[PDB]
């Protein structure tokens, strides 16, 4: 009955069940992305469904806590997902950089999040159109599945919260660079009393992840949830276990960033032991928030597994520095270290 | 030495493999150069299939750091011999014992340095290989040498190679003849043994594990004959044994389907096959024990055997999954290799 939390088990359940299923769906979307007429849209879908499988396939281990609704779950996580790395891609390469093209893109997570929301034209402003019905059937393929959840009108309100914030920073990212940090600090601003002590960069980190929709979802499946456990919910992932994720995510890709000088949100605190004792502070609170969760020990198996993944990356392990630093910002037991051998072995093999 | 799993897992894939796919890299190129196409083929054939075999033989190279590289260099030599050799028995044109007889001969050449190097493909067409086979012998000879107790465990060394030897003899002959051989042979030895029959000590000569731990510590000064042979007996029979009988436990659908040798099939029932299993782990646990690092050697074993478990023959095989958790307790662990080997070569 009760969601597998010992690590043979965990892992095993992982291969045998979670990857096989995401990648059924996955290969479905591949499909019907070769098929979208637009040249340009066609190449971003496909690029983005080349590159960020892993988001899809971390999501979809969350089917693992609803083996009652697995497929369908994971059909919600995996649609969800695809739209946001698609969407991303858009944005990041739009010749135009109207925030107005990125908002209306943004909008279809809303409608996925909202049975029964009428589906616009959300290429309206922009030159590229005609995808087919690519991003309309991802968002009915959301809508047609959450409804059907006994507990999602309960943690409705929550998801498109986290929807709607991960949205703005969409937007405020990607417009020409001279506006994106007055855009970003205005919008932190909006927001800012009703959060913890954190700067406009640290909080841009906090919105920039998808768990806590998947988290949510993962509870909507089961009955009679009530508003304070929703709240519970949302809760233990937002801020501090989205935050952590998102600065590993820029934490690993500084060398690229600083070569570019692209946005990276790392950059902007005072120094170096400023940025790792924030980090370290993050993941107490993290820590905390994820030990209020029910099945509290999966979360934390996840959580600490998606770390010691992007740590493992070679950016991080063959880079003299930044590991030096990684291990100082969290202690993992020399996972990130193992995951980076086991893995030089099996694309050797 | 690491006796927990992360830091020995640390150490296998951070120090081990890497040593390991150095030199095994080394053969890879000398076996480009072998003349004569057919021994060229075998050689690449084995060394791009048996490869899994080196890299666990040198995981022993965490018992004698000091000679790290030296004994892996050894422990590769000697494997990649045994499955060239195997290879050249197996796609054999003329089932000749001579041939293969004088082939094995090479195994025990690499463990007596100073014995002089012969034609040991004499007994066939195919013998130009640029001098391989005696570059793989000579590695060996010039390392062993070197190490402060080699002298003390050869004798032990060469008894298993002996064995090693004469198993891949007698099973390679023409099929009506290697039953009666095996059962001739198992009747010189059957006075030294504990009590089992022809095809449980067959089993038990088929390893290289006992070979690979008496060089392991060869590397130690002042080791007495007493510990040379509480060292061999820590191996032999019963571990080697245990590696064995689950070797050919994998193979028996593949050995129906063939109509061929395999050692399981000369149980009375399934029952006595399974009890037999039991005791042979048993007696494995126990001559374990008896070693030093015994908790080393406890996880290499194991490791092994989960390892062989997990090969889709056993998991998706609902009669051999069935018996094979009877046979020992292993727990989900064969299942989770099974499932992520399933999505790695997916």
């Amino acid at each position: 009955m009760k969601v597998p939390t010992q690590p043979i088990p965990l892992m095993m359940n992982i291969f045998r069940d979670v990857l096989p299923t995401v990648h059924r769906y996955y290969d479905q979307w591949k499909e019907r992305a070769k098929s979208i007429p637009d040249p340009e849209l066609r190449a971003q879908a496909l690029d983005a469904l080349e590159r960020k499988e892993f988001h899809c396939e971390g999501g979809g281990i969350y089917g693992l806590l609803a083996r009652d609704r697995f497929d369908e779950l994971i059909q919600f996580i995996i649609a969800y997902q695809i739209m946001c790395d698609y969407l991303d891609n858009l944005c990041d390469q739009s010749d135009y950089l109207d925030p107005k093209d990125f908002r209306s893109l943004h909008n279809a997570l809303l409608a996925a999040l909202t049975p029964g929301e009428p589906l616009v034209n959300y290429y309206q402003y922009r030159i590229e159109q005609e995808d087919g019905g690519y991003l309309h059937e991802l968002i009915e393929t959301c809508q047609h599945i959450l409804v059907t959840f006994p507990s999602f009108r309960m943690v409705q309100e929550n998801m498109l919260e986290l929807s709607q914030l991960y949205g703005d920073l969409q937007v405020h990212k990607h417009v020409v660079k001279e506006e994106r940090i007055p855009r970003l600090e205005a919008w932190f601003n909006e927001h800012k009393e009703k959060m913890p002590e954190m700067t406009w960069f640290e909080f841009s980190a906090c919105t920039g992840s998808t768990l806590g929709v998947y988290t949510l979802a993962t509870y909507a499946t089961k009955e009679g949830l009530t508003s304070e456990q929703a709240d519970v919910i949302k809760a233990g992932y937002f801020p501090w276990v989205q935050g952590v994720h998102l600065l590993l995510d820029y934490f690993i890709d500084q060398e690229e960033d600083i070569a570019d000088d692209e946005l990276n949100f790392l950059f902007y605190y005072e120094n170096e032991e400023q940025m790792i004792e924030r980090f370290q502070y993050f993941v107490q609170k993290a820590e905390e928030s994820l030990s209020t969760l029910p099945d509290p020990k999966f979360h934390r198996h996840i959580w600490r597994g998606i770390i010691a993944i992007y740590l493992s990356d070679e950016k991080v392990q063959k880079n003299k520095e930044l590991k030096k630093k990684s291990k100082q910002m969290i202690k993992m037991g020399g996972l990130p270290s193992l995951l980076f051998y086991l893995n030089s072995w099996i694309y050797r093999r």
